[PDB]
């Protein structure tokens, strides 16, 4: 019973207390600080094999960003993990008034596909920093990364508290039914209602990252050479398989050829003039998703690309235009290398479009006018905003990443990982003392 | 039917937009506090037949609770709903990084009976601050409540926004297929499972406000005077039907019976010789709970009180002595005026007898010494913690209330009720010009 033997071992080891010095952790972040450091390239190997990723960005796109969180949350912990003080009222004055952080206990981590080792370590970071055992899922679709991981963090990692579990939905499915203390779960919408169903048995707090189709507004008198640059960028890395992907393009009508020529322009700078040559770009995951990426192509207006190899799982970098809001390319979240344009005459209407399809992880728009930038926000709702970039809002530690309606609930990332991985208990200490003041709550009343 | 078009009237009145506005929030939150004044004597009335409170703890022990609440976030509002700019890093010194509050849309709270007033009322102000439309469900058990927040409500808060839901058990399983932006339940553990499957259907957010069994540790060392006197006071209002009362007491078995005699002694001060004379003590909400309580007096050495009265659904202030673990009385919430006693021989026996059991909502001890409060609190788990008194802590603005594992999820009161009803939106704003800086981030790499 080998599921339940690791889950139990974990909660054994969490019980002797032996995660509660700082200290300890520290130095589990620090081992994960070597294991990255000694098996880089074998991390290269499995993310080249999984998902056509080069030795560059998958430093600078998945790994490096692991990096980042653990040097920042090592030299943070003492501080986020320290008593903290809050108001006072005028008749607390004697009392101490604080909230106090400790480990939930047993926590879940699920992980993907797309970003098979930042979206599993990354969230592992912060529940080890908060003193939990952490239990580790990694999706078998990252079948390299999958099989690496299983090896490479109990070499590292205490054996006990930090277990991974292989295998896909069936042992997913069987894993569920073990009593965690929080479940972290990236993946997609569905899903999302299994976990929650699950965890609801136990009543287990979950964090979900989920999906939807973020949308990229447009702005008619803004730099479009910039736009379109970072656009194409955001959209295309990994071959379009990010969660915080703008997934399509909301703009006039007039403006429409010159942004798809922008792209193109910028499309040809990255990736030469077949991106099937390039190291640089990406591969479809899986035979299934390859056809179901192809598959939204169909009976599409193609001004660019259009084409796929199934050997190899390539797409090229597809540009659709004056698309059909009920196409199927518009009815699910693409996660693949084809941007659809669609055409609306006004800001006001964009947000109607936004705000009748479901919340988004991302939102982003660009243009020049603050108040333009403003108004969206104010009269949308969406996990996560960047106004003139996309993906990087996900990158900074003093902004918390998560979803919204369909696109998730909680967050994580920083001090927002501490905090999700911890309860935050308030403690009232008051001196024991005859206080003449408090006789008033005691019956008799006059 | 009915309950259909209730809550897709508020969905469309949250979507005209008419909630955004600070002014409106504002406005509504005026109109509670008039409700309050206006209708004092009519909810004394309804909690007189509910509950057997008076005039004096109707208002002292529950409704004085929500006006300070509602008088602290119409002044805090402002300040809160603001956009909260974030720290900085080397690299977006140009940018804009803040966090977005807004209303998550329709909000469900469902009360409970005890104080059907208070968990009804102070969750549905926090999600009208933060903008929300709130429908309301209140519990049947406390049926003059119910009926007159019903009557009562439509009269001073807007009637679309703010609807409330009639019924029981199949109203509120039918009112869970509708879909909520979030829900906030407070009752029990049990329930709490089928809130949560229902709110996975949706992917909607959870509070659960739960329960579980209190402990309440007595040291050795400490003034057992005014000790006895606090926990007397906690235990037995509302006729023990708390959610943070005192469940029981963990203490040395030579300090026992002092404790049983300082607790009679401070009970016939508060309560007179006979109970059932007193217009302060309260009496059991209905039938199937008086016999519910009166059945784990059975097979109990009483050291006081003991007996009951069907007709007016009254039980005497009971204390139990050397009460054995296993027994009805100490493996369920007793939500009654019946206190067990326990014994163990150390702090650490303490300390492992709460580890053992399900995680309480609250954790009260009493103790001059406070490296033995400090100890407790970092090698047990709660909701929330006082020391050297008991109730209080849930009451005070800038300490969040809620459970944690059985005892509940997510918590609200102060700024923190605001927070559990918006979604906290990362925002990242970018000057739309020209960034060497990015350049590297663009394929091709080196
Ligand atoms: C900031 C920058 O220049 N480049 C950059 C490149 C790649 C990423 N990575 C990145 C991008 C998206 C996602 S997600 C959750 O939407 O799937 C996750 C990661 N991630 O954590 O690895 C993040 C930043
Ligand atoms: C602070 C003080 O002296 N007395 C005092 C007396 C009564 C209360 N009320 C009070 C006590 C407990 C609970 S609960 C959630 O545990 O059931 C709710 C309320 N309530 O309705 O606000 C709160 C404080």
């Amino acid at each position: 019973s080998k599921i339940s033997e690791a889950v139990k071992r974990a909660r054994a080891a969490f019980s002797s207390g032996r995660t509660r010095p700082l200290q300890f952790r520290i130095q589990q972040l620090e081992a994960l600080q070597r294991l990255i450091q000694e098996q880089e390239q074998e991390l290269v190997g499995a993310l080249a094999a999984d998902l056509h990723k080069n030795e560059w960005n998958a430093y600078y796109e998945e790994v490096v960003y692991v990096l980042e969180e653990i040097e920042y949350m090592i030299q943070k912990l003492p501080e986020w993990a320290a008593d903290e003080p809050v108001e006072k009222t005028p008749q607390t004055q004697q009392d101490e008034l604080y909230i106090h952080s400790e480990p939930l206990g047993v926590v879940l981590v699920i992980g993907t596909w797309n970003y098979p080792f930042n979206l599993t370590i990354q969230p592992m970071v912060g529940a080890i920093a908060a003193g939990n055992a952490v239990v580790l899922k990694p999706s078998e679709l990252s079948e390299n990364m999958a099989s690496l991981l299983a090896t490479i963090i109990p070499q590292y990692l205490d054996k006990d508290l930090y277990p991974v579990i292989n295998g896909g939905v069936p042992e997913t499915t069987e894993l569920l039914k073990e009593r965690f203390d929080h479940i972290l779960y990236t993946g997609s919408t569905g899903v999302g209602k299994i976990i929650m169903t699950a965890a609801a048995k136990h009543l287990t707090p979950v964090t979900l990252e989920l999906g939807g189709k973020s949308p990229c507004y447009v702005d008619k008198n803004c730099d479009l050479d910039v736009a379109c640059r970072r656009i194409a960028w955001g959209k295309f890395m990994n071959s379009g398989q990010t969660c915080v992907a703008p997934d399509y393009i909301l703009c006039d009508p007039s403006i429409q050829n010159q942004i798809v020529e922008k792209l193109k322009k910028s499309l040809k700078e990255f990736y030469g003039e077949d991106a099937k040559k390039s190291r640089d770009y990406g591969r479809i995951i899986s035979a299934r998703h390859f056809q179901r990426v192809m598959g939204l192509i169909e009976g599409q207006k193609v001004a660019y690309g259009g084409t796929g190899d199934a050997a190899t799982r390539y797409i090229a970098p597809t540009i659709l235009t004056d698309v059909d809001p009920q196409s199927p390319v518009m009815q699910e979240e693409i996660f693949g290398p084809v941007l659809p344009i669609v055409c609306v005459r006004s800001l006001e209407e964009a947000i109607q479009f936004i705000n009748q399809r479901e919340k988004p992880l991302a939102l982003y728009m660009f243009s020049s006018n603050d108040k333009v930038i403003k108004k969206m926000i104010a009269e949308t709702s969406s996990g996560g905003v960047a106004a003139n970039d996309v993906i990087v809002h996900i990158t900074l530690h003093s902004l918390p990443f998560g979803g919204v309606g369909n696109s998730g609930m909680g967050s994580y990332h920083g001090k927002k990982s501490f905090e999700t991985f911890s309860h935050r208990r308030s403690c009232l200490v008051r001196p024991l003392m005859n206080d003449e003041g408090l006789k008033v709550r005691y019956p008799p009343s006059p």
